[PDB]
């Protein structure tokens, strides 16, 4: 029972998911594809690839293209579907409830294509023809988007050619503005700036992308995402990381809905947010490159066969499908990667804590009343499934704190941080990329007409780099950012997950 997009063109409806404040909105909820009469086609590749350029280092031919290709784009009827309204309407329709599952036999079940193992895929269909349509607009026919190379230090800044006033097309005015003074990037954005180094915070981007590719990337369901077919799935780490925090951060705070960037609804508004999701689309492939046991692709045929449909580059509805977007080369297109070896992320894995620095009594999970809200601090300790696990033993399975049923009002962003074994001395200096951060859980408005979610982190490398790989008890620590004040966890457990071969 595989997730199935409908006719798009009949069936759809205004968008009334994700979105707080539905009045006063600056951007429309209408967000339903043109009529055309279309017969919606089955996919097939194309033929000779691509190369994405880093937004930060194009070159002046690259750069007029891109623009030159969005003022066209922005130069279109709205009625065209290949225009600047309409291929932000497509993001708006699916993840803003603008479908239903009518076609698997539930027209009262809205299609929701974040928060689930739909995410990656979905995206990278959506960039796919969104480039291809541009590079047709320019008669460009080897046309390739740029891609925020945020896991870079010179990249991780709003790339200029974004900046400026109304006369570039790649200029949006609806963004932060404290955050478009050639500012560096915060991947762990959780709604308000902090008060460290330039130094410190290009450190600690490197780790964020360490922590969602390796200690928390450990199998295809932490990474993707939960499974999610026709009929409260986990969160991807990527999806519920970086990525979540790029959108709040590029978002303009002024705004009803943080727009545009900074909802769903609005996002295809501002032209950064295709390249944001470019480079999403990139971590998908360097996901893999590392080649890592555990990170592999799906092969679940309810993943497969799930389908969305979109207008290409000669107004034509075509319907695709996830299992023919594993490939890039078969999509014809990649991404210009840099001649330097390694990855200034690959080795940023957070200092080992020196046992100097450490020094109780904290309730047990059966000591605690589920449910418990996340109004405060909240410390419990759960027990493990195992201890001083050999090295061939870590290397087999990994030891993953599962946070499920968390509840909440999802009428506005909301984001917790989760700490792991934090017993450190009074005196000890602190960073963002300590050890005992196990990473967040961060979720953009995607509320209903109080959503459910789980939530995944990797144990392997946390408990030794504290020093309690032999302890029985592992304290937890929630701590919450913004929009927690309602905000309610059902189960905390660990269990040790296969990697998959
Ligand atoms: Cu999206
Ligand atoms: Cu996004």
């Amino acid at each position: 029972a595989p997730i199935t997009a409908p006719d798009i063109t009949s069936i759809c409806k205004d968008a009334s998911s994700g979105i707080g404040n539905q009045e006063g909105a600056i951007r429309t909820r209408k967000c339903c594809p043109p009529s055309l009469g279309k017969k919606i086609k089955d996919f097939q590749f194309p033929n000779d690839v691509r190369m994405r350029w880093p937004a930060h280092k194009g070159t002046k031919k690259q750069v007029d293209d891109y623009r030159r290709a969005i003022a066209a784009m922005r130069a279109l009827p709205d009625d065209d579907p290949r225009s600047f309204v309409s291929q932000a309407k497509i993001h708006c329709a699916y993840c803003n409830g603008g479908y239903t599952q009518v076609d698997s036999g539930f027209p009262d079940i809205d299609i929701q294509i974040h928060n689930s193992w739909l995410f990656f895929p979905f995206h990278r269909w959506y960039l796919y023809f969104y480039e291809r349509i541009l590079g047709s607009l320019i008669d460009e026919p080897n046309f390739a988007l740029p891609y925020w190379k945020w896991d870079e230090p010179k990249g991780m800044p709003i790339s200029n050619i974004f900046l400026g006033d109304a006369s570039n097309p790649l200029y949006d005015q609806y963004r932060d503005a404290n955050h478009i003074e050639d500012r560096i990037v915060d991947l762990d954005y959780d709604g308000k700036d902090k008060d460290i180094p330039d130094q410190q915070q290009v450190a600690c981007n490197l780790s964020t992308v360490y922590r969602d590719l390796v200690r928390n990337g450990v199998d295809p369901t932490s990474f993707f995402g939960g499974k999610y077919v026709a009929g409260d799935p986990s969160v991807g780490s990527v999806e519920a990381g970086s990525h979540t925090a790029v959108h709040r951060w590029v978002g303009d705070p002024t705004q009803p809905n943080n727009e545009d960037m900074g909802n769903f609804y609005s996002a295809g508004y501002d032209p950064v947010f295709y390249i944001h999701h470019a480079n999403v689309d990139r971590m998908w492939k360097l996901w893999k490159e590392l080649r890592l046991p555990g990170h592999v692709d799906i092969t679940d045929p309810d993943w497969l066969n799930a389908s969305y449909v979109f207008y290409d580059e000669n107004k034509d509805l075509v319907r695709v499908y996830n299992k023919d977007c594993v490939n890039l080369d078969k999509l014809k297109y990649n991404f210009i990667e840099n001649s330097k070896e390694v990855f200034p992320w690959r080795n940023s894995r957070p200092p080992q804590r020196r046992k100097s620095a450490q020094v109780g009594d904290v309730k047990t999970v059966e000591q605690t009343k589920f449910p418990v809200r996340l109004n405060q601090i909240f410390k419990v300790r759960v027990k493990r499934p195992a201890v001083n696990r050999t090295e061939e033993e870590k290397d087999q399975a990994n030891e993953v704190l599962l946070i499920k049923k968390i509840k909440y009002d999802s009428g506005k962003f909301v984001k917790f941080d989760v700490f792991v074994n934090d017993k450190l001395k009074d005196g000890v200096f602190t960073t963002p990329c300590d050890p005992e951060y196990a990473g967040g859980f961060a979720q953009i408005p995607h509320n209903d007409k109080v959503m459910t979610s789980t939530a995944r982190f990797g144990l392997n490398e946390l408990l030794e780099d504290t020093n309690t790989e032999g302890e029985e008890y592992a304290t937890v620590t929630l701590v919450p950012r913004t929009g927690c004040e309602d905000l309610t966890v059902g189960e905390i457990k660990i269990e040790l997950v296969p990697i998959p071969k």
